[PDB]
């Protein structure tokens, strides 16, 4: 679990997120998708767009970013007490959208590196150490929901 300390450190970089959540969204979803292109595949709606320009001028990725990041943190300021918003999340992302739990992993690193290369003055190792056990912890519940639901993350 996090100490408040360490709470309040992820809400402090969060709140710089929340100053232009489409910019981080956007930087976020490249970094995944050329880091680990199968995240790609996986946002079928997106997965046309094939070069970092056709990503930029994306209207609707750009939006799904606001989508997703605004939800992340909801969560984030519920500090770990984020059944309500974990549920539906769950659902959808396990029955649906079919996420893999390692590919929440893998946008746990894409969000890290954003925050640090946006934020330095704001994400030193303690800060960067505070949002890592917060997102594990996010992941660690997301995946016990998951086989609840059944069917492995
Ligand atoms: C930081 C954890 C994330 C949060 C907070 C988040 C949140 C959301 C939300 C709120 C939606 C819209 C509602 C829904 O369908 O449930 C959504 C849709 C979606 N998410 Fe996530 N998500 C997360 C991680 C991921 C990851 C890691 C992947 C894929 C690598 C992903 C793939 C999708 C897809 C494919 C959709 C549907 C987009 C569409 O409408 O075209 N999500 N997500
Ligand atoms: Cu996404």
């Amino acid at each position: 679990v996090l100490s408040e300390g360490e709470w309040q450190l992820v809400l402090h970089v969060w709140a710089k997120v929340e100053a232009d959540v489409a910019g981080h969204g956007q930087d976020i979803h490249i970094r995944l998708f050329k880091s680990h292109p199968e995240t790609l595949e996986k946002h079928d709606r997106f997965k046309h767009l094939k070069t970092e320009a056709e990503m930029k001028a994306s209207e609707d990725l750009k939006k799904h970013g606001v989508t997703e990041l605004t939800a992340l943190g909801a969560i984030l300021k519920k500090k770990g007490h984020h059944e309500a918003e974990l549920k539906p999340l769950a659902q959808s992302h396990a029955t649906k959208h079919k996420i893999p739990i390692k590919y929440l992993e893998f946008e746990s690193e894409a969000i890290i590196h954003v925050l640090h290369s946006r934020h330095p003055g704001d994400f030193g190792a303690d800060a960067q150490g505070a949002m890592n056990k917060a997102l594990e912890l996010f992941r660690k519940d997301i995946a016990a929901k998951y086989k609840e639901l059944g069917y492995q993350g």
